[PDB]
C-alpha cells in the first residue's frame, strides 16, 4: 500500500539521525578527551566525573590468602570467596553465588537494599568451607565492588554521588556506602572488614591485569556503560598530595554521562530520557547500555505501528507499555537468519501480543534492530578510541621500532552475549585505529572480572589480619 513509503519515511530519518560516519566519530573522540581533561581538573559540571580510585598499584600475582568480594550491579549482586596462593598457584580455590535483584529493592529504602545483600552474604560465609582457611583470631576482609558513581575518600571509603540504571533510593546520595554496607553486615552480624572499595570498571581493569599484564583500560557494556583506565598521577590537575611511588592512578571515567552535541540523538532519545528514571543524566549511555537499547527498538517500532500500520490496522497494546522490549529479546530478533524470519517473528509474537506478522514487517523490524545496535557499538567504540588518544595508545612508534601491546578489558551481557554488537565494535574500533596501531590493541572478555579484581584489590589492602 502507500503505507510503505510512510513507513519508509521513517525508517528514512533514523537512518538519517542514527548516522555515525567515523568522520563523526572521531570528532567525537577528540571531544571525549576534552572531557577526560576537564574532568581531570575538576571543571564544575564536567560530564566525565573521572573519579580518582585510591588504586595506584593494579595486582601483581604475588597475592595470598582467604578474601571476599561483594559485587553489587544494577541487575544482580555476586557473593564471591577467592584462595588465593602466591605468584604460583594464583588462584586455588573459588566459589561463587549470584542473585538477581528484585525490582522493588533498586527504589525502595537502603536499608531495606543493603540488609538483603548483607542477608546473602551471612549465608554464603557459613557455607565455608574446608577449602579455605584464615588463621585463628582474625577478621575477614571484603572487597566491595559498587557500580554506581562514588566520590572516594580512600581505598576502602567514598560518598555516593548518584544512582544509574534502574536505581533510586532516597537518602543514600551524600553517605558513605561503605558504612551503609557495613551497618547491614552488623545487623546480621558478621564480623567482616571492607578493605577496597571500587567501580566495576575499576574492578574489572583489576582482575584483568591479575593475568594478563598488559591491561591498561577496562571498558564494561552491560546493563550500563563506562570505562576506567590507568593515568599518570602527574597529569591530573586535581589532585592534592603526595603523588604515588608508583606514578599511577585508575581513574574511574564514568563516562556514560558523557554528553557532547556531536552524539547523533533523535526524538526517541528524547523521548526515552523524558521518561527515564534520571531524566537527563546518563545521555551517552542511553544510547549505548543494554537498559536502553530494547526500548528505543520498541519506541522506533511504535513509530511505524501508528504512522504506517507495520503491526495491524490498530496499535497492538503491547507495544505501547514501555520496557517491554528488552535487550536480549532484541538481541535474539537480530540474530535470526532464517529465510522467512521465523524466530524473530515468534518474538514478536510474544512480544507484542500479535497472532502474525507481515514478513516485509519482520524485515523491517530486523532494519531497526540493526540501525539502534549499530550506532550504539559505533559510537563505544569511538570511546574506547579516546581512551586511546589519551594514553597515546592510538598511535604507532614513531620509526618503527617495537609496537607496544596494549589490552583492553570488557565485560558485560552487550559485549559478551550480542554478537552483531561485540563485532561492530571491534571492526570499528580497528577502523578508528588503523591497520597498523590496530595490531598492537587487544580486546578481551574478562568475565566475572569485578568481583576477583576486588577481592585481590582488599587484599593488598589488608590489615594483614
Ligand atoms: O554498570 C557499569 C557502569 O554503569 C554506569 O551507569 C555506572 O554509573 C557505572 O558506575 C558503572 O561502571
Amino acid at each position: 500500500e502507500e503505507r510503505r513509503r510512510r513507513a519508509a519515511a521513517v525508517i528514512e530519518e533514523v537512518e538519517q539521525r542514527f548516522s555515525t560516519p567515523t568522520a563523526l566519530l572521531r570528532g567525537i573522540a577528540d571531544a571525549m578527551v576534552e572531557e577526560m581533561e576537564r574532568g581531570l581538573r575538576a571543571d564544575p559540571h564536567a560530564p566525565l566525573k573521572m573519579l580518582i580510585s585510591y588504586v595506584d598499584n593494579l595486582p601483581t600475582g604475588d597475592e595470598h590468602g582467604l578474601f571476599y568480594a561483594l559485587d553489587l550491579g544494577g541487575t544482580n549482586f555476586r557473593v564471591i570467596r577467592v584462595q588465593l596462593g602466591g605468584r604460583e598457584k594464583r588462584v586455588v580455590s573459588q566459589q561463587y553465588e549470584e542473585v538477581a535483584i528484585p525490582p522493588h529493592l533498586m527504589v525502595g529504602t537502603s536499608m531495606e537494599l543493603f540488609d538483603f545483600i548483607a542477608a546473602e552474604l551471612e549465608s554464603f560465609v557459613k557455607t565455608e568451607g574446608e577449602d579455605f582457611h584464615l588463621p585463628e583470631g582474625r577478621q575477614r576482609e571484603l572487597g566491595f565492588t559498587f557500580s554506581f558513581p562514588v566520590h572516594q575518600t580512600s581505598i576502602s571509603s567514598g560518598t555516593l554521588i548518584k544512582w544509574t540504571k534502574g536505581f533510586s533510593i532516597n537518602g543514600t546520595v551524600g553517605e558513605d556506602v561503605v558504612a551503609e554496607l557495613s551497618r547491614a553486615m552488623e545487623r546480621q552480624g558478621l564480623d567482616m572488614k571492607v578493605t577496597a572499595l571500587v567501580n566495576d570498571t575499576v574492578g574489572t581493569l583489576a582482575g584483568g591485569r591479575y593475568v594478563d599484564n598488559d591491561v591498561a583500560a577496562a571498558v564494561i557494556l552491560g546493563t550500563g556503560t563506562n570505562a576506567a583506565y590507568v593515568e599518570h598521577a602527574n597529569a591530573i590537575p586535581k589532585w592534592t598530595g603526595l603523588l604515588p611511588r608508583s606514578g599511577n592512578m585508575v581513574i574511574n571515567m564514568e563516562w556514560g554521562n558523557f554528553k557532547s552535541e556531536r552524539l547523533p540523538r533523535s526524538d526517541y532519545d528524547n523521548a526515552l530520557d523524558f521518561e527515564s528514571l534520571n531524566p537527563g543524566e546518563q545521555i551517552y549511555e542511553k544510547m549505548i547500555s543494554g537498559m536502553y537499547l530494547g526500548e528505543i527498538v520498541r519506541r522506533i517500532l511504535l513509530k511505524l505501528a501508528h504512522d504506517a500500520s507495520l503491526f495491524g490496522d490498530v496499535v497492538p497494546t503491547k507495544l505501547e507499555q514501555r520496557f517491554i522490549l528488552r535487550t536480549p529479546d532484541m538481541s535474539a530478533m537480530h540474530h535470526d537468519t532464517s529465510h522467512d524470519l521465523k524466530h524473530l517473528g515468534a518474538k514478536l509474537k510474544d512480544i507484542l501480543g500479535v497472532a502474525d506478522t507481515s514478513l516485509e514487517a519482520r524485515y523491517i523490524t530486523l532494519h531497526v534492530c540493526d540501525l539502534v545496535a549499530e550506532r550504539g557499538a559505533r559510537l563505544a567504540a569511538a570511546g574506547i578510541y579516546g581512551i586511546l588518544k589519551k594514553l597515546g595508545r592510538d598511535r604507532v612508534p614513531s620509526d618503527g621500532s617495537q609496537k607496544q601491546r596494549t589490552v583492553i578489558a570488557l565485560d558485560g551481557g552487550l559485549y559478551e552475549h550480542y554478537k552483531k554488537f561485540r563485532t561492530c565494535l571491534e571492526a570499528t574500533l580497528a577502523d578508528l585505529l588503523g591497520e597498523e596501531a590496530a595490531s598492537s590493541v587487544v580486546v578481551k572478555l574478562a568475565n566475572d572480572g569485578s568481583g576477583i579484581g576486588a577481592a585481590l584489590l582488599a587484599a593488598s589492602h589488608s590489615q594483614y589480619a
